[PDB]
C-alpha cells in the first residue's frame, strides 16, 4: 500500500485500505424481554458491532463450544 | 494496492480497498421476546453487525459445536 | 505503507489503513429485562462496539465454552 | 510505515494507520434490569467500547470458560 | 515509523499510528437495575472504555473463568 | 520512531503514536442500582475508562478467575 | 377512555388509545444529493416521522403555499 | 380518561392514551449533500421526528409561505 | 385523568397520558455537506427530535415566512 | 389528574402525565461542513432535542421569518 | 394534581406530571465545521436539548426575524 | 399539587411535577470548528442544555431579531 507522485494546479494520491471495520451503525431497542438457562452448556448472545483482525492465528466471534473431553 | 502520478487542472490518483466491512445499518426493535433453554449444548443467537478479517486461520461467526470427545 | 513526493499549486500524498476498528455507533435502550441462570457452564451477552487486532495468536470475541476436561 | 518529501505551493505527506480503535460511541440507558444467577462457571455481560491490540498472545474479549479439569 | 523532509511555501510530514485506543464516548444510564448471585465461580460485568495494548503476552479483557482444578 | 529534516516558509516534520489510550469520554449515571452476592468465587463490575500497556507479560482487564486447586 | 373492574385469579382491563403516532422506523440514506432554487416562492422537502394532533383548528404538514396578495 | 377498580389475585386496570408521539426512530446518513439558493421566498428541509399538540390553535409543521402583502 | 381504588393480592390502578412526546431516537451522520444562500427571505433546516405542546395559542415548528407588507 | 385509595397486600395507584417532553437520544456526527450566507433575512438550523409547553401564547419552534414592514 | 390515601402492607399513592422536559441525552461530534456569514439579517444555529414553559406568553425557541420597521 | 394522607405497613403519598427541566445530558466535542462574520445583524449559536419557566410573560430562547426601527 503505497502512494508516489512526482511534480516538476492541484495534484491527489491516495491508497486507503479497510479490513474488518464496521461504522455508520444506529440501534434502538424498546421493552426486550431475554431468559437464559444453562445446565452445563454454552451460550452467547446479544452480539452487535465487532469487528476483528487476525493474522497467522483462528479467529471466532460469537462462537459457542460444549464441553471438550 | 499502489498509486502513482507523475506531473509536467486537477489530477486525482487512487486505489480503495475494502475487505469485511459492514455500515450503513439501522435497527429498531420493539418488544421482542426470547427464551433459551440448554442442557449440556451450545447455543447462539442475537449476531449482528458483525465483521472479520482473517490471514492464515480459520475464521467463524456464530458458530456453535456439540460436545467434543 | 509508505508515502513519498517530490517537487521541483497543491500536492497531496496519503496512506491510509483500518484494521478492525468500530465508530459511529448509535445505541438507544428502553426498558430491557434480562435473566440468566448459569450452573456449571459458561454464558456471554451485552457485546457491543468490541473491535480487535491479533498478530501471531488465536483472536476469540465473544466465544463461550464449557468445562475441558 | 514512512513519510518522506523532497523540495527543490502547499505539499503534504502523510501515512496513517489504525488497528483496533473504537470511536465516535454514543449509548443511552433506560430502566434496564439485569438478574444473573452462577452456580460454579462463568458469566460475561455489559461489555461496551473496547478495543485491544495483542502481538504475539492470544486476545479474548468478553470470554467465558467453564471449569478446567 | 519515521518522517523525513528536505528543502533546498508550506511542507508537512507526517507518520501518525493508532493501536488500542478508544475515544468520543458519550454514555447516560436511567435507573438502571442489576444483581448478581454467584456461588464458588467468576462474573464479570459493567466494563465500558477499555483499551490495551500487550506485546509477547496473552492479553483477556473482561474474561471470566470457572475453577481450575 | 524518527523524525528528521534538513533545510538549505514553513516545513513541519512529525511523528505521533498511541498505544492503549482512552479518551474524550463522558459518563452520566443516575439512580443506578447494583447488588452482588458471592461465596467463594470471584466478581468483577464497575470498569471504566481502563487503559493498559504491558510489554513481555500477560495483561488481564476486569478478569476473574475462579478457586484455583 | 374509562376503565372499571370489580371483585368479591388474575384480572386485567385496559383501554388504550392512539392518533397521530408513528414508530417503529428505520431509514437508511447513501449519497443522496439534492438541490433547491427558489425564487420567490416556497419549497417543502426532507419531511420524515412527523406527528401532529389538532383540535378546534387547521392542522397543515408539509404545505407549501404561494404569495397572498 | 378514568380508571377505577374495588376488591372485597392480580388486579390490573389502566387507561393509556397518546397524541403527537414519535419514538423508535433510527435514522443513519452518509454523505449526504445539500445546497439552497432563496431569493425572496421561504424553504424548509431537513425536518425529522417532530411531534406536535395543539389545542384550540392552528398548527403547523415544515409550513412554507410565500411574501404576504 | 384520574384514578381511584378502594380495598375492604396484588391491586394495580394506572392513567396515563402522553402528548407531543418523541423518545427512542438514534441518529448517525458522516460526512454531511450543507449549503445555504439567503437573499431577503427564510430558510429552515436540521430540524430533529422537537416535541410541542400549545394550549389556546397557534404553534408552529420548522416554518419558514416571507417578508410581510 | 388526580389519584385516590382507600383500605379498610399491595395496592398501587397511580396517575402519570407528560406534555412536550423529548428523552432517550442519541446522536453522532462525524465530519459536517455547513455553510450560511445570510443578506437581510432570517436562517434557522441545526435544532435538536427542544421541547417546550405553551398555555395561552403562540409557541414557535425553529421560526425564521423575513422582514416584516 | 393531588394525592389523598387513608388506612383503617403496602400502599402507594401517586401522581406525576411533566411539561417541557428534556432528558437522557447523549451527543458526539467530530471535527463539525461551520461557517456563518450576516450581513443585516437574524442567523440562529447549534440549539440542543432546550426546554421551556411558558404561561400567558408567547414562548419561542430558536427563532430568527428579518428587520422589523 | 397537594398530598393528604390519614392513618388509624408503609403507606406513601407524593406529588411531583417537573416544568422545564433538562437533565442526563452528555456532550463530547472533538475539533470543532466555527467561524462567525456579523455585519449589522444578530446571530445566535451554541445553546445547550437551557432550560426556562416564564409566568405572565414572553420567554424567549437563543432568538435573534434583526434591527428594529
Ligand atoms: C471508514 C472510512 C473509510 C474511507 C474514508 O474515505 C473517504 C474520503 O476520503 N472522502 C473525501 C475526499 C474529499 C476531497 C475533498 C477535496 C479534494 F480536493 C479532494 C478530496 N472529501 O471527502 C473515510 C472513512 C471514515
Ligand atoms: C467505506 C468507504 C469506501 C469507499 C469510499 O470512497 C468514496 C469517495 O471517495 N467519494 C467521493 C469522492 C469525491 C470527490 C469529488 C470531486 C473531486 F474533485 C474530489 C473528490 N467526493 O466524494 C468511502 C468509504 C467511507
Ligand atoms: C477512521 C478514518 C479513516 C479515514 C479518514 O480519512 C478521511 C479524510 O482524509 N477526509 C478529508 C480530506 C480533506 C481535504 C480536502 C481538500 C484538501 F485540499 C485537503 C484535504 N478533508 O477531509 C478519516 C478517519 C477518521
Ligand atoms: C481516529 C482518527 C483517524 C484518522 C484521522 O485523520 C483525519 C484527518 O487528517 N482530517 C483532516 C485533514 C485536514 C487538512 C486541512 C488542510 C490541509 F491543507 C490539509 C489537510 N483537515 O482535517 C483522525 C482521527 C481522529
Ligand atoms: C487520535 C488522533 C489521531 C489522528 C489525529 O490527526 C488529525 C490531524 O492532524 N488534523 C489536522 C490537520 C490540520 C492542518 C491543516 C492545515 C495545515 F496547514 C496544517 C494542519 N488541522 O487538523 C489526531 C488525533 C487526536
Ligand atoms: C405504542 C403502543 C401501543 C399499545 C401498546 O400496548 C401493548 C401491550 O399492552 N402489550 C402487553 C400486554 C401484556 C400482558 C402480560 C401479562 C398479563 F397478565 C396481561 C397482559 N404484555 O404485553 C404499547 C405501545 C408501546
Ligand atoms: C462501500 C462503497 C463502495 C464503493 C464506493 O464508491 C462510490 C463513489 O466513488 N461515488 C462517487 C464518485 C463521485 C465523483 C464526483 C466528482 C468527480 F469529478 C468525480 C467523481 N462522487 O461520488 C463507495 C462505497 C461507500
Ligand atoms: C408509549 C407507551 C404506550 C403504552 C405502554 O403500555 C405498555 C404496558 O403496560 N406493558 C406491560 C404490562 C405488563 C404487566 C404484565 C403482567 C402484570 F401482572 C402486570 C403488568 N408488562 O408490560 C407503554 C409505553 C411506553
Ligand atoms: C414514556 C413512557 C410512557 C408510558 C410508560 O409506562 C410503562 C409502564 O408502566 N411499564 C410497567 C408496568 C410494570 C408493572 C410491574 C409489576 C406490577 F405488579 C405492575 C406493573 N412494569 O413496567 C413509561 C414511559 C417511560
Ligand atoms: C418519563 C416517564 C414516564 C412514566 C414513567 O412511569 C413508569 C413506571 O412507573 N414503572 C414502574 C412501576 C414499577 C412497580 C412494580 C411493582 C410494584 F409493586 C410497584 C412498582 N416499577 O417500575 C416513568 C418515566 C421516567
Ligand atoms: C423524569 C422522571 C419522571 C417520572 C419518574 O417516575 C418514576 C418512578 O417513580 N419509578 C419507581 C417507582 C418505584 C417503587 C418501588 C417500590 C414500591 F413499593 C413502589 C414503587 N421504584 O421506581 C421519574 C423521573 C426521573
Ligand atoms: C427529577 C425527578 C423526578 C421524579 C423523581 O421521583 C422518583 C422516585 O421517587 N423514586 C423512588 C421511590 C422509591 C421508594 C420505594 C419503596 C418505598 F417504600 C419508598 C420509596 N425509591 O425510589 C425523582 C427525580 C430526581
Amino acid at each position: 500500500v503505497v502512494a508516489a507522485a512526482e511534480k516538476t494546479g492541484v495534484l491527489y494520491v491516495g491508497s486507503k485500505t479497510k479490513e474488518g471495520v464496521v461504522h455508520g451503525v444506529a440501534t434502538v431497542a424498546e421493552k426486550t424481554k431475554e431468559q437464559v438457562t444453562n445446565v452445563g452448556g454454552a451460550v452467547v448472545t446479544g452480539v452487535t458491532a465487532v469487528a476483528q483482525k487476525t493474522v497467522e492465528g483462528a479467529g471466532s466471534i460469537a462462537a459457542a463450544t460444549g464441553f471438550v473431553k
